[PDB]
């Protein structure tokens, strides 16, 4: 993807830069507002990284580092001293305020244990983490009423996974039902996947046995773009075509939550409903047969019936956390993206219970809860992931 010429290249241009620290401002989730303070040592100066830039022809700059994940996280805890339980810190690289959000990858030493040390997301809204944000100038989703890029209140699944388990995530997620397509271009799966193929070549020391891939898709094909399900099928099969033959042994993989339950279908007709729930039942029974295929073929697979459990969490959300599985938290009433824009209020019932006791943030967009309650559900049936090394 890269010639070893453009590898060493890249990776002798070393240089530094500094550390923006991102905390949410309140102490409770019901509120996504978040702000950022520059990273700083103990003794008052800047925190800087040493490292090198690079990126491919879409111009996302990702900087490599020798400093791990663990000890920028510590500078920012320790900057922000804050005793915020929510804070829910993220990091990234960026030479000054003009700057945007660029993501740290934090390069593996040559002497490497056979273990997971990294996550890797792929996927739609479900999975994304900010890459529409920096296009998007920080203004889409708005920033008050969604968490710093995420299409939630706070952190999705991949990033509780990651965080139970004490790994970096590396994010090449991005949806398409909140008018993502209008800020980026290349947002299918298959586009995910050659961008990480062409990131890891400018990675040192790059062991693809040693990454946790997470893949979720499918469920934007189906909702916005109206795609058959042979097309998404093949989509699907091609990605982990594409990642085994990359290396890559180790997945969680799951089946599609039926969207139609969603608050943004209360707008749509019931033959449209009916079309969508359709395709995501023989997706699950495909994603299920592909999950078997790489199993029987010595490849560390976690399945999880996703689908299975959210139609358990909308019959009955009281034997489950929750309150409400039919609305969104925010006062939103219509299905309409141009919503993604402003501030909204919570509306009532969510201001009463709290987000927390909510299953969707949005008309589309699970809360944080659901996010981390399907997490927990996935690390519990995995048993805390025991076909996986750590
Ligand atoms: C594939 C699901 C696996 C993990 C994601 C974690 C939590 C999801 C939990 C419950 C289901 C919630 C919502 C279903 C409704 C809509 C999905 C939303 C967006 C997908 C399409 C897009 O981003 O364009």
């Amino acid at each position: 993807m890269v010639s070893a010429a453009e590898v060493v290249s890249a990776q002798e241009n070393q240089t530094y830069t500094y550390v923006r620290c991102w905390y949410r401002t309140s102490h409770s989730k019901d509120d996504a507002a978040t702000d950022w303070k520059w990273a700083k040592n103990q003794d008052g100066s800047d925190f800087t990284i040493d490292g090198y830039w690079w990126s491919s022809v879409s111009f996302k700059n990702m900087f490599y580092t020798n400093t791990s994940q663990n000890v920028i996280r510590q500078r920012c805890e320790e900057t922000l001293d804050l005793a915020n339980e929510n804070a829910d810190i993220t990091f990234f690289a960026a030479d000054n305020r003009y700057s945007y959000n660029h993501t740290i990858w934090s390069n593996d030493a040559a002497m490497q244990p056979d273990q997971i040390n990294k996550v890797v997301a792929l996927g739609d809204s479900l999975s994304d983490t900010g890459n529409i944000f920096n296009a998007s100038q920080w203004r889409f989703p708005n920033p008050n009423s969604w968490f710093l890029g995420h299409f939630s209140n706070g952190f999705v699944w991949t990033e509780y996974v990651a965080k139970a388990k004490n790994l970096p995530l590396y994010n090449w997620a991005v949806g398409g039902a909140a008018g993502e397509n209008q800020y980026i271009a290349l947002t299918g799966v298959g586009e995910q996947v050659s961008s990480y193929l062409t990131y890891t070549k400018l990675a040192k020391n790059y062991n693809p046995a040693n990454t946790l891939f997470t893949l979720e898709f499918g469920l934007n094909d189906f909702m916005n773009y109206n795609r058959s399900v042979p097309e998404v099928k093949a989509d699907y099969a091609e990605a982990l075509i594409r990642l085994t033959d990359a290396g890559a042994k180790n997945f969680m993989l799951m089946t599609l939550p039926d969207a139609t339950k969603a608050p943004q279908f209360k707008y749509s007709t019931q033959e449209e409903i009916e079309t969508i729930r359709a395709k995501v039942l023989k997706m699950n029974e495909f994603i299920k047969a592909q999950a078997m295929y790489y199993k029987a073929q010595g490849y560390n697979i976690a399945l999880f019936d996703t689908h299975a459990l959210f139609e358990k969490l909308t019959s009955a959300p009281e034997e489950h956390g929750f309150v409400n599985a039919s609305d969104p938290c925010l006062d939103i009433n219509r299905s309409s993206s141009v919503d993604y824009m402003y501030t909204h209020s919570l509306r009532s019932e969510c201001a009463a219970s709290g987000a927390d006791k909510f299953v969707f943030w949005d008309v589309t967009h699970p809360t944080t809860a659901t996010h981390r309650y399907v997490a927990e559900k996935m690390l519990e049936s995995s048993n805390n992931l025991e076909e996986f090394r750590f």
